């Protein structure tokens, strides 16, 4: 057995801003309770995608944490890099506490490295009033009538879409692949194709309201994007579900009472699904010598679903219903926004990452970058993909068709 106390660490990306319930609070409720197994959870510092490359560096250092937040998409990167330890005898104990699709996701060939924690299905977050203000009195359904309501928008100085260059990795790539997937193995090696109808159908959509000035431009995570909803002429945009409080804290209350949550439109050649952005799991690193104390306070942890909620999760855990904190709903319209989390969630694609993912993103949020000005066209994000997605694949060592 044992000693007495295990100590476990525990590195996490959760956003951990005001008004949330903190991972450390959440991690003390753990502590009182258990003696015997002592955690330390630490908010990586930097920028989202950096941080497994850090968990990379502190593997070969021997400086990592037992458990550390891993992106699904991440997963099979970081898995063909050996950073994980396989934990398939734990994770089966605790396998009925989470929905079945997250569950697969923290497999690779059927061993389990880790929990699942949240999903990230697209929707589409926008102000109601302002729609009204506008004419707009219902969320146009096709691509078509959606780019003709962008450009009336657009001609009374608002905008009802974003365009995200520094997410077009992850956002975009949700988005085209809500109907249909880019990355197979078929036998002995992977078949990419990132320019599918989806890829197709999606360049079309943001190409026509970039052409026609009917979408910001401005990088999400820039405060340049906070402003455009401060100043109230971003008034309709696609977000990943987890955004809702992020949104929120950058709107600094700007069109309270007002903001709605709809499905995504059929925009992206998407045929009424949705498509992944972001959603994690957290993984069991390559030299933790607790695996099964580390997993069991896991389970503990992606249950704790309210708390978990109050971070903007669509927890992954089935073990309660997840709900609407009534700050969300006050923001937006009185609306329970977590119910079209759910429906999103079950209308969402499922989507293959190959490993090195990271380095098609990369290239994707590039390409995207160009178009903003009109010197690249929107569909190179996707025929780049294709192209970085290939090369990587085959410096990874592994086989391309
Ligand atoms: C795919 C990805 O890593 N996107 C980044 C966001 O990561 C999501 O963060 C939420 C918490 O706010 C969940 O952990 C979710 O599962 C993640 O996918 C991150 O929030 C933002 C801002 O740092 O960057 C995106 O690139
Ligand atoms: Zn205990
Ligand atoms: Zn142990």
């Amino acid at each position: 057995d044992d000693g007495g106390v295990v100590n476990i660490t525990y590195m996490h990306r959760l956003p951990d801003s005001e008004g949330m319930t903190l991972v450390n609070d959440i991690v003390a409720k753990w502590n009182k309770q258990h003696p015997d197994i002592q955690v330390k959870a630490t908010k990586f510092d930097g920028k989202a995608s950096d941080m497994i490359k850090k968990l990379e560096t502190d593997v070969k250092s021997g400086e990592a944490p037992d458990l550390a937040q891993v992106g699904y998409a991440e997963l099979p990167e970081v898995f063909t890099k050996g950073l994980l330890q396989d934990v398939t005898q734990y994770a089966e104990q605790y396998k009925n506490d989470f929905a079945s699709g997250p569950y697969s996701l923290v497999q690779v060939g059927g061993k389990a490295y880790g929990l699942p924690q949240d999903t990230g299905p697209l929707v589409y977050f926008y102000n109601k009033a302002e729609f009204e203000k506008l004419g707009i009195t219902e969320i146009p359904q096709t691509a078509d009538e959606f780019i003709a309501a962008a450009k009336t928008a657009a001609a009374a100085g608002k905008y009802i879409m974003s365009y995200q260059p520094d997410e077009a990795g992850n956002m975009i790539s949700g988005l085209a692949g809500a109907s249909g997937g880019w990355y197979k193995v078929k036998g002995d090696s992977w078949v990419v194709n990132t320019e599918t109808d989806g890829s197709k159908a999606t360049a079309d959509f943001y190409q026509q309201l970039l052409d026609a000035k009917a979408a910001t431009t401005n990088p999400r995570w820039d405060p340049s994007f906070d402003a455009s909803i401060k100043d109230g002429s971003l008034i309709g945009t696609v977000a990943a579900a987890w955004e809702a409080p992020l949104f929120m804290t950058s709107s600094g209350g700007t069109g309270s009472g007002e903001w709605q949550v709809a499905q995504l439109g059929d925009w992206f050649g998407n045929a009424g699904k949705t498509g992944p952005d972001g959603g994690s799991a957290v993984a069991v690193l390559k030299n933790s010598k607790h695996p099964k104390e580390a997993m069991e306070f896991l389970d503990w942890f992606n249950t704790q679903v309210p708390d978990l909620v109050s971070q903007g999760l669509v927890p992954a855990a089935t073990t309660e219903d997840a709900e609407t904190p009534s700050e969300w709903s006050t923001f937006f319209g009185g609306q329970d926004i977590m119910k079209e989390f759910k429906t999103a969630n079950n209308n969402m694609g499922d989507f293959t990452y190959m490993p090195g993912f990271s380095a098609v993103a990369a290239k994707m949020n590039e390409t995207a970058a160009k178009a903003t000005d009109g010197s690249g066209k929107v569909a190179d994000i996707f025929s780049d993909a294709q192209t970085t997605s290939v090369d990587t694949l085959k410096n990874f060592g592994l086989s391309v068709s």
